């Protein structure tokens, strides 16, 4: 019986948590996950605080080497806008690329303006203030969310750019995907990103977007996939999977990391991080589908297994997978 620790994303702490507690049930292990930020869960690993880290954002092969650090992805989700609109029910409302950038630059004030308009001929929109919501501090969810719209609208990428922060242009700051959850569904008008299980567990509407290729696509675990069905994974698990063509691909999908040292010093424990990962892949597909991720293809996990055997060992080079 083993007690891990971890700590990063919130973007999967869902299914992380839920993939624990049935681990434990199971084998009696302990895994503790502490839904911190991505931004926190790489500092906690650099500094050896936890067993393992998280991240939605990828490390380059370089900082990983100045690390001594190996990352390898889990699972596949998709970022969606909550919105709490008077008058529209759940998945009602579609917004493009440009429209949604115009959004968050503040230049698109009420919820009835001509450009949402147009792109809802039928919809009778209210006449409410849009409330922008985004995150406090360094995130994931938020490196996903500018790594889009710097693609849709050039004056977003010329003056606020892409990162896990930036000077937003407006918007309240709530605090992990679970309060800017909670701010949506305290605010009347209010629109904020955040990871797929936060709205649709929360029971709050969202909107449906305009894939790459130019067709409304509404948000489920089989289009967070198709935005993934022409990653070349075999070059690279730093795969971007925003505004990907295809048909029915969610333009705003993303899969996630875990970070951990190769030179494990504590390799007991290592061992332990591995065996929860690779039960995971295993044996956890149908709980990462009862909350909407869509799981990596076979390849990948073998992929990751090859890399475990070549990358992870102990303080006299044995590996530990
Ligand atoms: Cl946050």
């Amino acid at each position: 019986e083993a007690s891990l620790t971890g700590a990063g994303a919130t973007f999967p702490a869902p299914v992380y948590a839920k993939w624990a507690d049935t681990y434990q049930k199971e084998t009696g292990n302990k895994v503790n996950y502490q839904g911190i930020g991505s931004s926190g869960g790489v500092k906690q690993i650099i500094a050896n605080t936890v067993d393992f880290g998280a991240s939605d954002a990828p490390l380059s092969d370089e900082k990983l080497a100045q690390e001594g650090l190996f990352q390898f992805p889990t699972v596949i989700g998709g970022v969606v806008l909550a919105v709490n609109i008077p008058g529209l029910k759940s998945g009602e409302l579609v917004l493009d690329g440009k429209t949604l950038g115009d959004i968050y630059l503040g230049k698109i004030k009420k919820w009835d303006d001509e450009a949402i308009a147009k792109l809802n001929p039928g919809l009778k929109l209210p006449s409410q203030n849009i409330a922008v919501v985004r995150r406090a501090t360094g995130s994931g969810t938020s490196f996903v969310f500018t790594s889009y719209l710097a693609k849709v609208n050039e004056e977003w990428k010329n003056n606020v750019g892409t990162g896990s922060t930036v000077k937003w242009p407006i918007g309240l700051g709530g605090k992990g995907n679970d309060g800017i959850a909670a701010f949506v569904q305290r605010l009347p008008g209010a629109i904020g990103y955040v990871e797929y299980a936060y709205a649709k567990q929360n029971n709050l509407a969202y909107t449906k977007l305009i894939s790459a290729d130019g067709k409304p696509v509404s948000p489920t675990e089989e289009n967070f996939a198709n935005a993934a069905k022409g990653a070349d994974w075999s070059k690279t698990f730093a795969q971007d999977l925003t505004n990907q063509k295809g048909e029915d691909a969610w333009p705003i999908t993303s899969t996630t990391f875990i970070l951990i040292h190769k030179d494990q010093k504590k390799p007991e424990q290592g061992t332990e991080v591995l065996k929860f990962f690779d039960w995971a892949y295993k044996t956890g597909a149908k709980q990462a589908n009862d909350l909407d991720y869509a799981s990596l293809p076979d390849s990948v996990v073998e992929q990751v297994r090859a890399a475990w055997k070549t990358n992870i060992k102990d303080s006299s080079g044995k590996p530990l997978y």
